[PDB]
């Protein structure tokens, strides 16, 4: 695991400023030697010369199932864990049981379309719902009442949680074997938090950390990251390891396309969303 | 589940700020906890200390029947418990008689496409009347004088007004299961309010924060929320979870179209508007 | 002098890379300038007589596209270890040309400590073009990008470092700055054509080079 924020003490700040950084989530030395020296400095009461000595102290120490065998082939065999995806369409092409099925599926053994650990679900939009990860865990026969918590659960409602979060992770996500991270409607808040034309600086920097904080947990701790965007960009295509295209035909008939990667073909693969979570286009 | 704000007076802010809160719109813990600080500095006379205070306590703390079966089977049930859906329409398409319905319906047994619960029916326009609803209830068999007191009904002249009658839901949706929640022509008071070409931003700004209220309450209660529109704006139509378009059909007949929906099929259904609500057209 | 991985765009650059010295890529998009830079950051902890510099690579990437296999594959080809590779290959990813410019100040400090033969930025400009992307703030984007390069010469004067920087397009302020630049063009397979678009030193040649198994190579046409 990542040396955490605490030994910093040891190497030389003051234990009253190592909490200020533990306050603002930063629980890992290596978990801000990967960072600038604004994120420090922007801390109340640790200044430039605190920020300094952090960094240089700091060198002392520093297949997940979709639910459709089709859209897991388009996969490859499903996420791989120790990575970031991305799904991008309109709304209600799948993404809240696209996520409800993938955060219950982690928890089972590789063979069985697993990552073999818990899920977070950082839910941006309020959907979560017992009942749809309850149908997923009686079909895939994990535990229904430990599915509920496996799937370890806050509602976002700012880009700043959504991301300080990722910093909750790094203790939280230490703590077991986490297969997988969902952020669903990861975009929105940048849409929501930033909306004056005036304002979309801080909707840019921000992203870079939230992204950063993505790639880093799928290095720290090996988790997948599933990450669902609204349509009704190019930043999130460079994080995500490879893009998903999500579409309709008539009745629950979707589509889903790979549309950018520097490792696989543009393919496409057919799939449905069902009483018991996602599954493959069936009749 | 949900987070109320009832839970921030007590530790330190004043209660008539956490009634400026609730009054906003900001009924909640999960709307003010995980949200930027710009947000609650626009509410009147709160400071941006009182904000830093704000964040920094709540930190501490963390299908409906339309009548007509053709119509709902369009929608594949009903209007979905815990999600806002838009209906969209031209000139005298009997909107009111729609939410009437609706406002009788969503009290019945969820597998009678009901919804176990009350309504709130915020009015702009005062095409409500106690007598529309007995009419509707003596079909559907609910008592027409509890249908009233399961129909909390007051209207409003201007958008503060209005989102004041969403601070009574916000309230009082405690004391009884609610399944609805209606706002009878809500773009109108925004359109009455805001009819100044310059003024769009605040009304977009404004209609947004209603819109976000609206969904926050239908995730925090479990209510449906309708809300009725008028063709000659566009975010409602992502706001919404799927739009509904009525066109002026011969007599009270009318037709609806789900204009926009990528899980729900895209297609017409054909109603008619009664004394008794909204019903299947018979030739 | 550093290889390049291609004994062609050696002979061209007539030995290699200079320790002490700045050169640039740039080409058409997917082009593989990725792994051009993932070749060199094995290459240079090469034996000096290999074309080597007997040291570490900085990575500072712009774009996410770094990945530790393609470095096991390029080690083993150059029989290095694949974890001795990653252990002399640093890699953090510039969000941002603050963030790219403090990556210089993290390699300069470090590399104090340590014997770096290279310095990779790979896509460079893309944080330049997505921090500054309008016409309106154009000369704050170039000063902080001339203190980039002015910090890029003095580490390869500091510490004896290549410096190799990597550029897309569809700028001319280091064109002067620069000891010598690369044009890549878009020939047909995995194989591509690299020729000298300009050098004070160096012939205006051509060299053909593939995406190999094992990164970029001389081309096995």
């Amino acid at each position: 695991g990542p040396q955490p924020i605490s030994r910093l003490e040891q190497c030389g700040i003051n234990a009253n400023d190592v909490k200020k950084l533990e306050e603002a989530g930063f629980h890992t030395v290596e978990a801000v030697a990967y960072a600038p020296k604004k994120e420090l400095i922007n801390i109340k009461g640790i200044s430039e010369a605190k920020a300094d000595k952090i960094l240089a102290e700091a060198a002392k120490l520093v297949q997940i199932t979709t639910g459709s065998k089709e859209l897991d082939k388009l996969l490859q065999g499903g996420i791989e864990t120790g990575s970031i995806t991305e799904m991008f369409g309109e709304f209600r092409t799948g993404k809240t049981q696209i996520c409800h099925t993938l955060a219950v599926t982690c928890q089972l053994p590789i063979d069985r379309g697993g990552g073999e650990g818990k899920a977070m679900y950082i839910d941006t939009e309020g959907t979560f719902r017992p009942e749809r990860l309850l149908a997923v865990a009686e079909r895939y026969g994990l535990s229904g009442s430990d599915v509920l918590d496996n799937v370890a659960y806050a509602r976002a409602f700012n880009t700043d949680h959504q991301t300080q979060l990722l910093y909750q992770a790094s203790a939280m996500m230490v703590e077991s074997r986490y297969a997988l991270l969902i952020v669903d409607s990861a975009t929105a808040l940048y849409r929501t938090d930033y909306s004056g034309r005036g304002e979309l600086s801080a909707r840019q920097m921000h992203l870079a950390r939230f992204l950063r904080m993505l790639l880093r947990l799928a290095d720290e701790f090996g988790v997948a990251v599933v990450i669902t965007n609204q349509v009704v960009g190019n930043i999130i295509a460079h994080a995500s390891t490879t893009r998903l295209y999500l579409r309709k035909g008539r009745g629950e008939t979707r589509i889903c396309k790979i549309y950018d990667s520097p490792c696989l073909p543009e393919a496409e693969a057919m799939f449905a969303i069902n009483a018991d979570g996602v599954g493959d286009a069936k009749d």
